[PDB]
């Protein structure tokens, strides 16, 4: 197995040679065994995502967060078909979880077992699923500034602009943090991105529980299944991937977003066209409901050079406002 076939990895980066970053291999993380939580003390209910190799399972777990209580928990772990680096990988996985911390905008580490059997990773559960699942089911429901209630079906679940624009904060605030500790992620798009209570979004990564196969939005491209349409050239072209790939991501993601789950780049098969009108500047225009002031987030973000595109603390501040200016 070349493991970028079946995920595309996320990166711990550290200072090398003079200004230059290189990766960390994630084996080499430490696992805090703080962690680790009773295998006997989960009670599996449905599969939430599988992939040729792994799957990710919705589970009730005993005494978790209170010692007198259960609660819902997503689980990630390995088919027995699985070889050695898929078990590695998900060690490494579990490793850089360890390694990140907390936050509100990421799926975050409860617990692992790793002893006996099988490596689970304990996650928090996400009520509503996948984010671009869920704008494409709520699509004909987005409701306009000053329109009537009773205009809609369901009113008190539909979708507006004001949703828009948290989503696309909560995204930005998450990645600042995996920024803010060396991380890049690699595969940011709306399918890594979960909802909860609260319409709070979480970013993660369902990985080797993805059929990544059969998802068109991964091309093979050289010994890799790559999600092109939201890669930065840098990376496509030249395998370099920084903060400012991540970014690119983010402005893909923001297109998808305010399309309300369209496909990005419609139209363009992946192919040498495609890159060639990358390479050119072609870049995709305004979707209908992005405010002026995000798309303008989105071009930024898809500037050929690197160095001009935002940072995620600059988005951030900048969506920040847009939010209070309403
Ligand atoms: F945001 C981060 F921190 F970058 C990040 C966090 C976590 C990961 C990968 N780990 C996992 C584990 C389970 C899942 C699927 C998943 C977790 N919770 C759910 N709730 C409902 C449906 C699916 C799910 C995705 N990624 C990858 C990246």
């Amino acid at each position: 197995h070349h493991m970028p076939m079946y995920e595309v990895q996320w990166k711990v980066v550290e200072e090398s040679n003079g200004n230059n970053y290189s990766y960390i291999d994630p084996t080499q993380l430490p696992y805090d065994h703080k962690w680790e939580f009773p295998r006997n003390r989960l009670s599996f209910g449905k599969t939430l995502g599988a992939g040729a190799f792994g799957k990710v399972v919705e589970a009730t777990a005993q005494g978790l967060i209170k010692s007198d209580a259960a609660m819902t928990v997503a689980v990630k772990m390995l088919k027995p078909s699985a070889h050695s680096t898929e078990r590695e990988a998900l060690m490494s996985e579990l490793k850089v979880l360890s390694y990140l911390g907390n936050h509100e905008n990421i799926v975050n580490l409860l617990g692992a077992c790793t002893h006996g059997g099988p490596t689970l990773v304990i996650t928090e559960y996400c009520c509503y699923g996948d984010l671009l699942n869920f704008l494409r089911r709520k699509r004909d429901s987005f409701h306009s500034s000053d329109t009537s209630p009773a205009s809609m079906e369901d009113d008190e679940n539909a979708l507006d602009l004001e949703d828009l624009l948290s989503f696309s904060y909560q995204v930005a605030k998450g990645m600042a943090f995996l920024a803010s500790k060396n991380c890049i992620h690699r595969d940011l798009a709306a399918r890594n991105i979960l909802l909860t209570h609260g319409r709070i979004t979480k970013i993660c990564d369902f990985g080797l529980a993805r059929d990544i196969k059969n998802d068109s939005n991964y091309v093979d491209k050289g010994n890799a299944r790559l999600p092109v349409k939201w890669m930065a050239p840098e990376s496509i072209f030249n395998s370099v991937y920084t903060f400012e790939s991540d970014v690119w991501s983010y402005g893909i993601f923001l297109w998808e977003l305010f399309s309300l789950g369209s496909s990005p780049y419609p139209g363009m098969p992946v192919d040498s066209k495609f890159y060639k009108m990358i390479k050119e500047g072609f870049r995709m225009s305004s979707p209908e409901h992005a405010p002026a002031e995000m798309y303008d987030i989105m071009k930024t973000c898809w500037d050929a050079d690197p160095d001009k595109r935002p940072t995620f603390k600059q988005i951030v501040q900048d969506i920040e406002k847009q939010i209070s200016e309403s």
